[PDB]
């Protein structure tokens, strides 16, 4: 029943706020921290995961992908026998399936796994959140297992770099857009929310380039704190734009059902409210 209690909370908690309340009368910092601390982590224990050999492919022993939503790799790697990657499908706006994949930053031994996921899930956009983990993309051209990656273009913006990559598997070539957002330390927040919202706009402006729409890959070293903050921000912006309201509690609860631990800190939860209040004031009108 501890698990039942956890799952019931995450399915039912909610604090919808009109855009006016968000902008002009938000909950206090102490209210937001108390609210955040009530949310169950929904972390899976190593004992809950029966996937032999998975440990060598996790950056952090206690940060594991929930089994019901984990990404399983197909058999495109002739070198390895398992289907394991530390990554989860994440629902988006109104619970839409597989809008994102949240994953840890690749380690040297999981770089081929990462590109296999990108290929198999027809990913066309990767969002990386860091404070400037191995570089898994080339300066010019590298081969990772059966995948050749080449940089086609690279452009610099304030606080993010856009790379346009090509991924080749056999005679097939695909385009992948890669955005590296570079001033977000682990367990903390950016000093301002302006750049983050430009990153959100960059993401929204990105064309679909795959055969079928695929998840957006979002990662940061653990795949939960900054990763969770980014996805929550995008979903929150979508709610504000479509409905003139936002339920940030319910967004974080929906993310935690998909991957344990999403949004790592009360300060991050507070910054999420600030960022969304900023998005609300930037919305078009008079």
């Amino acid at each position: 029943t501890p698990r039942e209690v956890t799952l019931h909370f995450l399915r039912t908690a909610g604090h919808p706020l009109t855009r006016w309340a968000l902008q002009r009368q938000p909950p206090s910092p102490k209210q937001l921290e108390e609210e955040f601390l009530k949310i169950p982590s929904n972390f899976v224990s190593p004992e809950d995961l029966d996937i032999p050999g998975h440990a060598s492919k996790d950056r952090y022993k206690t940060i594991l992908p929930n089994p019901q939503s984990r990404v399983c790799l197909g058999r495109a790697q002739s070198q390895e026998d398992g289907d394991y990657i530390n990554a989860n499908y994440i629902r988006g706006y109104d619970g839409k399936e597989k809008v994102y994949i949240a994953t840890q930053g690749p380690m040297p031994n999981t770089v081929s796994d990462f590109w296999e996921m990108v290929w198999q899930e027809e990913v066309s956009l990767i969002v990386m959140l860091t404070q400037l983990c191995v570089h898994y993309w080339p300066t010019e051209e590298e081969t990772y297992g059966p995948f050749q990656i080449r940089i086609q273009d690279m452009k610099e913006c304030p606080e993010y770099t856009v790379r346009q990559l090509t991924i080749q598997y056999q005679e097939e070539r695909r385009s992948v857009k890669h955005i590296l957002f570079s001033a977000w330390p682990a367990h903390q927040t950016p000093e301002s929310a302006g750049p983050l919202l430009r990153l959100v706009a960059e993401v929204e402006e990105s064309p679909e380039t795959a055969a079928h729409p695929g998840p957006i890959v979002v990662h940061s070293s653990a795949g939960i704190g900054r990763t969770g903050c980014f996805i929550a921000t995008r979903i929150g912006c979508q709610q504000l734009k479509a409905r003139g309201e936002v339920d940030i509690l319910g967004i974080v609860c929906q993310l935690r059902l998909d991957r344990g631990g999403m949004i790592a800190t009360a300060e991050q939860y507070q910054f999420l409210h600030h960022t969304l209040a900023l998005y609300a004031g930037q919305l078009p009108e008079e």
